[PDB]
């Protein structure tokens, strides 16, 4: 079961920029994990996201460590892995990834795509789920696959509406 709060982007076409990259995995793997995480939400709602190299983007992603000037510092390896801000200007919608963690793209601890998809749901306005199988559950889990559970479909669609088009 979810628990939704309030703020939500009053525009269906957002833009995002990936400020920097983890030296842990190739640039293309980072770009693609982020892209694929956005693609999940886009599959069930009328939202659209566009990667931007520069200019004003709505969602700014960055890998940071410890105190990164936003009043909520990271803790090093383990524990807090990342965090995103709910819809709004400035840091609203932004997502920071704890650089102290090793970011992977497989079963090895801390699959970037699995954490990014979770965080980005926050940037859209999603609260957490109680359902241990949903994507918005409060702690990291990797079934080997990352697809929205009913809880996630329901929570996000309640805010933005459902898609018209099928999926794949
Ligand atoms: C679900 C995850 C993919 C993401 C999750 N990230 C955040 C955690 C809260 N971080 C955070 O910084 O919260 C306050 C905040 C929120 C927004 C902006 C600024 C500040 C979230 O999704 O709400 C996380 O780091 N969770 C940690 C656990 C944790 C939770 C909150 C705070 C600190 C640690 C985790 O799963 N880490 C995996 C290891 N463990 C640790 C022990 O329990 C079993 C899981
Ligand atoms: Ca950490
Ligand atoms: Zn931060
Ligand atoms: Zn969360």
């Amino acid at each position: 079961v979810l628990t939704e709060g309030n703020p939500r982007w009053e525009q269906t076409h957002l833009r995002y920029r990936i400020e920097n990259y983890t030296p842990d995995l190739p640039r293309a793997d980072v770009d693609h994990a982020i892209e694929k995480a956005f693609q999940l939400w886009s599959d069930v709602t009328p939202l659209t996201f566009t990667k931007v190299s520069e200019g004003q983007a709505d969602i700014m992603i960055s890998f940071v460590r410890g105190d990164h000037r936003d009043n909520s510092p990271f803790d090093g390896p383990g524990g807090n892995l990342a965090h995103a801000f709910d819809p709004g200007p400035g840091i609203g919608g932004d997502a920071h990834f704890d650089e102290d963690e090793r970011w992977t793209n497989n079963f090895r601890e801390y699959n970037l795509h699995r954490v990014a998809a979770h965080e980005l749901g926050h940037s859209l306005g999603l609260s957490h789920s109680t359902d241990i199988g949903a994507l918005m559950y409060p702690s990291y889990t990797f079934s080997g696959d990352v697809q929205l559970a009913q809880d996630d479909i329901d929570g996000i669609q309640a805010i933005y509406g459902r898609s018209q088009n099928p999926v794949q």
